């Protein structure tokens, strides 16, 4: 997408990057003037306006400015400030589109003859750049194309400078001929560094002094953005004139800069009452063009488009930026919205009308406010939920949503709208039932959609031999043949998948743009590829004409970039063309037909298919060469493809905008080397009625000439023989009339429709469908892992951090799904914490210790300690839990509980230290235990616990409540005491190993940190001493 | 057991599953001593072959971030003194969603930068320290810690849900066994 | 229902090649149990059965069985055998 930039951008670019011996003069030199600024600040940061003469002009991309009268030479700085008053911010209209002025530039005026008026341009062709110099240049430059002396200069080919003395210099001063010539060669330095596309220097005036440069008209190519956002910096794109740009304009750019799906906008009149989601450039002209016949060209409002299949995201925020643009004013008959498209290849309809609905519900009140009618027409991947959730989108807001199938004829909609209709060597032959292909990068719903078109056209082998994909290492990928399982075989490295399948003659590269040039490039090495097709969009044009002459070095054939790709039903499928396996059978390109065509689009692609499967027999081949400005493969390559292709019968030939390739074809059955009947269409007509030079979707969609508009094509070929439609309505009659025209003298004998294998159905598309039951082997409770958002046990992680909880509180959610108060958190935050570490002289940290100066793991370490949490080590919470409360629910005393316990022959278990008993308790039961008496509201089991302890007491001083006893008994007090939880739960919790794992989680702590100290210690492996082991081995066994 | 469950559940706990802490930390650490500008560094990862670690989610892309990488930045902004590898790993994120729109900071390598610098960007430690405790898997510890609780609350639910035992179905696996060996 | 019908198409989420458990006998990579215990191979041929997918020769086996033989056990003091001494005495 090549982008006009301002006279300023193109000079403050030239001036820093330009590298020439000559002596360049003027650098940063220039004043910006907008009605919106103060004037003394643009005095004292520009001292030479006093200093010399001045020149104003207005730099807004307009052109014959001299001749409009525009521009005041030879004004002084009072001059020019007394010239700005009676333009400045003032009302202009030049050729056909009318606006203000708010900018313009100050120059200092240049002393020059009319024999230095030197005319430069380089602009960018297929095959090369073309340099156009002219002697006499200037406002008397006249004809250029036959008195400016031409230079061609290819693809990688260096413009050394005797060419240009020689070629370039013959009417040029020769006291100039080295400097001058050095500047171009300079200045042709600066033209691909920077990836220009057009670069128009008049005047240029040469002095003893110096060069200089008066006007420039510069256009850099946008998608090389990436290979130059640090030399061009912050460069803006002015729009054209009379279309005063707006930020959601600058804003849809951005998201579609920011990935590599397409997103287009460009707000034509925002006061119309017409608004448009079509998805594909294709789409969006034909759409265009629909509108514009009906007289609503006045009342468009803007010229949209979403291709690369847009995500639920993307397409929301582009519907929510469309809804708040049709808000701002209210018409009086109402607005139009319009969400059309062609039959989708691989955007999935679902998500895409996702997005819609969710922006419609988000602005439902403006957009009921406003009357706002929506007519919607889709088609493609899981258009049934997005039709559908439109319609319960459009019942539950109120707004008149009308939604239409594949049935509709993508116009009919439209006319409903406006009231007009009722509401209801490169080789001949690529691909063959034999054909190999590589697909590089991870595709597998592409490649699953070509093994089911491969099963469905009776294929002996699957078309996908080997995938390519640089991230990981060589395995085999699952697949399925039919209801068969097969693996595909995955390569790091393309020279593997190479070595290993010789038979492979054809790549799909769906690297991306910043990818696909060096992966084609590599490709390109290896002979056994005679076909290769780009998927990516993007890419800078430069390198696609690098591709270009590779390939035509090689005779490798390109399917152009940015394309689905093609399809030879019976054959060959390329990628996710024609859409799902239900768009193949409905379209019945499992077998082959009789017509052959080429487009421009890729949706618009399935569009032809699908009419020429209503119309005819069939489709025979279809190819779409890309939106690209520089196709790998134009119209040509295609067309006397299916000349030479006897299989054929018919050509359908379906343009675009922009581009003298529709002669070719003229000229071409001149002489009668198209003999073959053939129907083209050329759309983007609508550009004729637009009073600006806008940019469509697709890159190569820009004429740059009068004779490459689509009425010029359409009617050049109407006088060449070509059955050129009235519209794109009528191109389905008059396809079936050439079809049974042609039918009729014997060429065509349709065959015997033989019904296709069988597939059977997607097991996810039929749970979608609500199909089948299958039921679920899992149950969870705790988190919920899919949605939007983290949910614990029904909160949400935001809601979670909101609360200020904590560990305890996670661990609440977690393991009780209870909202536990604030002090029971803090109390099982405590508990962790005591329980933490207690040193390794404990069976569980000594097993870590051990496992981690083996130099295992952190994870082997941690497990081999916990392992020893059990019974003897660990237990004693739970343990000491349901000891304690047996006791409290039998409701004996405690006396006669210490007697039974006693007499029976049991330990009582949390009873018992080792060192402290009395006048220095364990001091950590203190803590929990004063926490537990100024948090906890009852506690029962406690004071239970405690006059237990009394009593154990008396009998020696260290049977006291232990940490564990202390934490099982509070613990159970504060599930039982809280209303957070029955008797019931409490008691199952209990049962369950609750304790048990907390105490399991709070060492884990300790255990880890156990590890990363004998990590940090960098100790040794560990062997046990034989003094300590004490050998018993038998006699002899 | 709840041991036992808790155990097999962390066994898994290594590379491919709870390793993207570590090992985003280890590789924006590295990116970032070794001086080279965040595009240097993402070009270097692309030409290796390599996935940058801590970097992508599947669904949140844009205008719905992650909602808990957002807290946790958020906390680190407002309370962390100096964070430079945050920086870093943001302005590797930023041209990860210029190429695509959902590699963002994932929460392991949101994690994995903050917490290295916690680590060097506290008083606590010196640079030599951090690195250490860094190499020997403080980020490890950190995730199995954190996941324990979850491990836990998952066998908790299940003993309390009084599930069965499970016997994977046979229409889930493809025997390719050899013909006869 | 839809399964054995074949109306759907499930992908399998797993892969094994070393045991096949259902139908009327149970096989080890190819060769049933009855004829594992047939041509009398021991430790050694099922072991390389399940391990490689191979019918190793009787040599073969009978090392395999003899390696796994003389690394039985190499005394307590070892780390191993000292952290199952360690959690055997937590009588876990
Ligand atoms: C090209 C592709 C296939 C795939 O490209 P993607 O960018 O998505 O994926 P990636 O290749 O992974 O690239 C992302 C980069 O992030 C890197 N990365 C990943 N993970 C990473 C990590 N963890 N850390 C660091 N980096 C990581 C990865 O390494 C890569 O790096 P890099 O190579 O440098 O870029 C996709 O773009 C695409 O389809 N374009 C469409 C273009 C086109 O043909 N249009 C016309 C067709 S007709 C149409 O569509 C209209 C219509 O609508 C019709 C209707 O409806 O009417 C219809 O549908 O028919
Ligand atoms: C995680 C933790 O905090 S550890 C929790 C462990 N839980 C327990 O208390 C288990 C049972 N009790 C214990 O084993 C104590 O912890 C220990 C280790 C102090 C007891 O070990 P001992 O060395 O036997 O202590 P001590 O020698 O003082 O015990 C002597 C007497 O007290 C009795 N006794 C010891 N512990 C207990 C107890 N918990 N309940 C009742 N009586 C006990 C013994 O029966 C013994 O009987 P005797 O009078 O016939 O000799
Ligand atoms: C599976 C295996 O067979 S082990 C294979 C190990 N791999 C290798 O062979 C790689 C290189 N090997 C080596 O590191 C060395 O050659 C070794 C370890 C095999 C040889 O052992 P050394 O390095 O001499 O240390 P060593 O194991 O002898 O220990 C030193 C002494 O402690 C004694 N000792 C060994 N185990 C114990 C124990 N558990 N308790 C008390 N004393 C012990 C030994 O008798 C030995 O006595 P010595 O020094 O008089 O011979
Ligand atoms: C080493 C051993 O032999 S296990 C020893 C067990 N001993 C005991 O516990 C004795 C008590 N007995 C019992 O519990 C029962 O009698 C059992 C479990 C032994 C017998 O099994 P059953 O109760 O009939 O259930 P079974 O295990 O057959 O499974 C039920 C069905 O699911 C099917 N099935 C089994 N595994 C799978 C799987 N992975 N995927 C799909 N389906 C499966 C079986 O084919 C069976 O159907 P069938 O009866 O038509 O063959
Ligand atoms: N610095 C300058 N010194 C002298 N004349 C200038 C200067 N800048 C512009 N001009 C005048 O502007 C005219 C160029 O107009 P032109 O480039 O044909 O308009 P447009 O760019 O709209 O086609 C020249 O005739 C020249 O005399
Ligand atoms: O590890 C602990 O918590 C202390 C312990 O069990 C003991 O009494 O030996
Ligand atoms: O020799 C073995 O079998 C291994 C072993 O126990 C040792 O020496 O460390």
């Amino acid at each position: 997408s090549a982008k006009a930039i301002s006279e300023q951008t193109g000079k403050e670019l030239l001036y820093k990057f330009i590298c020439t011996t000559s002596a360049i003069q003027n650098r940063f030199k220039y004043a910006r003037v907008t009605p919106d600024t103060d004037w003394a600040r643009l005095l004292q940061d520009h001292p030479w306006l006093l200093s010399q003469n001045l020149v104003v002009k207005p730099d807004q991309l307009i052109k014959r400015r001299g001749k409009l009268g525009l521009v005041g030479v030879n004004l002084t700085l009072d001059g020019v400030k007394s010239w700005l008053k009676p333009r400045l911010g003032q009302e202009a209209t030049v050729g056909k589109a009318t606006g203000f002025l708010k900018n313009f530039l100050i120059e200092p005026f240049v002393p020059h003859s009319q024999a230095e008026e030197f005319y430069v341009c380089i602009y960018a062709t297929r095959e090369g750049d073309y340099v156009l110099f002219h002697h006499e240049g200037g406002v008397d430059v006249g004809d250029v194309d036959a008195k400016a002396q031409k230079l061609l200069v290819g693809v990688d080919e260096k413009l050394n400078p005797e060419d240009i003395k020689k070629h370039l210099l013959v009417h040029a001063p020769e006291d100039k001929k080295e400097i001058l010539a050095s500047f171009i060669s300079g200045l042709f330095n600066f033209y691909e560094d920077l990836y220009f596309t057009y670069l128009e220097i008049n005047p240029l005036v040469v002095t003893k002094d110096g060069v200089y440069v008066l006007d420039l008209a510069a256009k850099v190519d946008a998608t090389a953005d990436y290979i130059c956002k640090v030399k061009w910096g912050d460069i803006e794109f002015p729009p054209p004139f009379g279309r005063e740009a707006y930020p959601e304009e600058a804003y849809i750019a951005d998201l579609d800069a920011k990935s590599g799906a397409s997103l287009k906008l460009t707000l034509l009149n925002p006061k119309g009452r017409i608004w448009t989601m079509v998805a594909g450039g294709g789409a969006s002209v034909v759409y265009s063009d629909t509108i514009c016949d009906l007289g609503g060209v006045n009342e468009l409002a803007n010229y949209g488009e979403y291709s690369g299949a847009p995500s639920e995201q993307q397409t929301y925020d582009y519907a929510k930026t469309i809804l708040s643009l049709m808000t701002r004013e209210k018409h009086p008959d109402g607005k139009i919205l319009i969400i059309g498209g062609s039959i989708a290849n691989f955007t999935n309809v679902a998500a895409t009308f996702k997005g819609i609905v969710r922006a419609i519900r988000d602005y439902q009140g403006p957009l009921k406010e406003h009357e706002v009618t929506i007519f919607v027409r889709r088609g493609g991947p899981n258009y049934q939920e997005g039709l559908r959730v439109m319609g319960e989108v459009g019942k539950t807001t109120g707004i008149p949503i009308h939604v239409f199938g594949t049935e509709t004829h993508m116009t009919a909609i439209v006319g409903m709208a406006l009231g007009h209709r009722p509401i209801p060597g490169k080789s001949t032959t690529l691909f063959s039932r034999h054909t190999k292909a590589i697909v590089w990068g991870m595709q597998t719903r592409a490649v699953q959609g070509m093994l089911d078109f491969d099963y469905v056209c009776s294929r002996d082998e699957p078309s996908v031999a080997a995938m390519v994909y640089p991230f990981t290492g060589d395995h085999k990928q699952k697949f399925y043949w039919g209801h068969k399982e097969i693996l595909i075989p995955v390569f790091k490295n393309m020279a593997d998948a190479m070595r290993k399948h010789p038979e492979v003659d054809v790549l799909i590269n769906f690297a991306s743009l910043r990818s696909a040039y060096d992966s084609t490039m590599e490709t390109m090495n290896y002979a056994q590829i005679r076909t290769i097709a780009i998927i990516a969009e993007g890419i800078p044009e430069a390198l696609t004409r690098k591709l270009i002459k590779k390939a035509d070095q090689k005779g490798v054939t390109i399917i152009g970039p940015a394309t689905v790709g093609g399809i030879k039903p019976g054959c060959f499928k390329i990628g996710n063309t024609g859409g799902m396996l239900d768009n193949i059978l409905a379209s019945k390109l499992y077998r082959p037909g009789s017509v052959a065509y080429v487009s421009r689009s890729g949706g618009m692609s399935n569009e032809l298919n699908n009419i020429i499967s209503r119309t005819t027999d069939g489709v025979y081949e279809g190819v779409a060469i890309g939106g690209d400005r520089y196709p790998g493969s134009t119209f040509m390559d295609h067309v006397l493809r299916y000349q030479d292709t006897p299989g054929v019968k018919m050509i359908v030939v379906l343009g675009e905008i922009g581009g003298t390739e529709e002669y070719k074809i003229c000229r071409g059955i001149k002489e009668g080397r198209l003999t073959k009947p053939i129907v083209c269409w050329c759309i983007g007509t609508c550009a004729t009625m637009f009073s600006s030079e806008v940019q469509f979707g697709h890159a190569g969609a820009c004429a740059n000439q009068a004779s490459e508009t689509a009425v010029a094509k359409n009617q050049a070929l109407k006088e060449a023989g070509v059955f050129v439609p009235r519209s794109f309505d009528e191109l389905g009659e008059i396809i079936q009339s050439v079809y049974e025209d042609l039918v009729a003298n014997g060429v065509i004998v349709p065959a015997q429709e033989v019904p296709p294998p069988t597939v059977p159905m997607d097991y996810s598309w039929a749970r979608e469908l609500g199909l089948i039951r299958k039921p679920a082997s899992f149950m969870t409770s705790i988190c919920d892992e899919r949605g939007q958002e983290l949910i614990y046990a029904g909160m949400p992680i935001t809601e979670v951090f909101k609360e200020e909880m904590g560990i305890g509180g996670v661990l609440g959610l977690l393991w009780f799904q209870k909202r536990l108060p604030k002090y029971s958190c803090q109390f099982i935050e405590m508990c962790l914490m005591v329980t933490a570490d207690h040193g390794p002289a404990v069976s569980g940290a000594h097993n870590t210790i051990i496992c981690a100066r083996a130099g295992k793991d952190l994870v082997s370490s941690l497990t081999s300690g916990l392992l020893t949490i059990g019974d003897r080590f660990g237990g004693a919470l739970d343990a000491a839990a349901k000891m304690f409360s047996k006791a409290f629910d039998s409701g004996i005393i405690p006396m006669e509980f210490v007697n039974k316990m006693k007499k029976e022959g049991k330990l009582i278990m949390g009873i018992g230290h080792r060192v402290k008993s009395i006048n220095n308790p364990d001091m950590r039961v203190q803590i929990l235990k004063d926490y537990v008496r100024q948090h906890f509201p009852a506690t029962p089991l406690l004071d239970y616990a405690l006059e237990v302890e009394k009593i154990t007491t008396s009998k020696k001083p260290n049977l006291i409540l232990n940490v564990a006893g202390l934490i099982g008994v509070a613990f159970v007090d504060m599930l039982r005491n809280c209303g957070s939880f029955t008797r019931e739960e409490a008691d199952e919790y209990i049962d369950i190993g609750a304790l048990n794992g907390i105490f399991v989680l709070g060492r884990s702590m300790g255990f880890i940190g156990h590890y990363l100290d004998q990590k940090r210690l960098k100790q040794g492996l560990y062997r046990h001493p034989w003094d300590d082991i004490s050998y018993v081995l038998p006699e002899h066994m």
